[PDB]
């Protein structure tokens, strides 16, 4: 298991990164410091997570301390839905750069295919409670992303939560200049994504798996929901390998040639989650984990099901 995967821009991306959604701002600085101290070289960020400044403090300290060189880090962020308008994309990227205290991102993603009305609110609502869309075509948003590469703000651009038809739309864009390097999508044993993953990989697009542990801290969790970390079948595979269930859940996407970004703010777990380069799941283990698919989503963007570009009506 090599530690990085080659992207279609010629750069190498670490296959394990630290997630930061829900990481409290008073804890995420230490989380990122610990992560870098124990070997992480890839941090997954987003403006909408509201903690990029605090992530940046950690990155900057570790650069200043010479624990890691900038060229060795792979920092990812994402353009929020309210910045799809072509004239807003650069400023959104620049704000993220300023908060993260960087002069470039390694990868910048369109966070969701759904554009929203610009403004202070991340989910602008009409008086009846529906999200208010933007009329900016995603192809125009993509062109604006391409400009970021050409201005040196980002090394690579990509997409997130795009279904296969939406990926195809980008790939078929008239005058396409840079292909998406990555599609970041939810992926774990309850949402295995075989169809979308094969499609992306066949086009040379690297897939990053988010919520690999099933996001037990997701805000809308219900007590009766399925639980990957508590699934006795997954626990059994872990016990066989003398690893934790989380470690199996992280190793699983790695062996599918995916990048994976487990989130933690707990120092012991941050370290545990990185200790996944010392064992191998068998083909049987892999197919067994795949068999647990139930098409269950942590992130269904339920408030936007009426949005024209809602990604999850299509089969994949
Ligand atoms: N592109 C998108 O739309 C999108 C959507 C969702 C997520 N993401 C990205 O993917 C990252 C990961 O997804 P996620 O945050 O939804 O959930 P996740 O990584 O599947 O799970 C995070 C949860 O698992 C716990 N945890 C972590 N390691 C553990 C371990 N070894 N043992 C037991 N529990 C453990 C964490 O607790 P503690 O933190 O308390 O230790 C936290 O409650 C996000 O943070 C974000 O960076 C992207
Ligand atoms: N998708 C959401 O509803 C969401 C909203 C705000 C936020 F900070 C995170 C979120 O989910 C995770 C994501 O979209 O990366």
């Amino acid at each position: 298991m090599a530690s990085r995967i080659l992207l279609n821009n010629g750069a190498k991306m670490p296959i394990l990164g630290l997630g930061t959604w829900k990481s409290p701002p008073g804890q995420v600085t230490e989380a990122v410091k610990v992560a870098i101290d124990v070997g992480y070289r890839h941090i997954d960020c987003a403006h909408v997570y509201q903690n990029e400044n605090e992530v940046g403090v950690a990155i900057q300290e570790k650069l200043r301390e010479q624990v890691v060189k900038r060229e060795e880090l792979f920092i990812v962020s994402k353009l929020w839905c309210t910045y799809h308008e072509k004239g807003l994309v650069k400023g959104a990227c620049q704000k993220t750069l300023s908060d993260l205290k960087l002069d470039y991102l390694d990868l910048y993603l369109i966070h969701w295919p759904t554009g929203f009305k610009p403004g202070k609110e991340f989910f602008p609502l009409d008086e009846s409670g529906n999200v208010v869309p933007s009329d900016t075509n995603i192809l125009d948003t993509w062109a604006a992303m391409e400009e970021l590469v050409d201005e040196g703000l980002v090394k690579a651009i990509g997409i997130s939560n795009f279904n296969h038809l939406q990926v195809e739309m980008i790939l078929n864009k008239p005058g396409l200049k840079y292909k998406p390097a990555v599609n970041q999508i939810e992926c774990h044993p309850y949402l295995t994504q075989e169809k979308l993953i094969q499609y992306c990989q066949s086009k040379g697009i690297v897939v990053t798996a988010y919520s690999p542990l099933g996001s037990p801290d997701r805000p809308w969790a219900k007590p009766e929901d399925p639980s990957l970390l508590e699934d006795p079948r997954i626990k059994a595979i872990a016990a066989k390998h003398n690893k934790t269930t989380a470690q199996v859940l992280i190793r699983f996407p790695m062996q599918r040639n995916l990048v994976v970004i487990p989130k933690s703010v707990t120092p012991e777990r941050i370290a545990e989650n990185f200790k996944v380069f010392d064992f191998e799941l068998s083909s049987q283990d892999m197919t067994t984990l795949l068999s647990y698919n139930r098409n269950w989503r942590v992130c269904a963007l339920l408030s936007c099901t009426s949005h024209k570009d809602y990604p999850f009506h299509e089969e994949f």
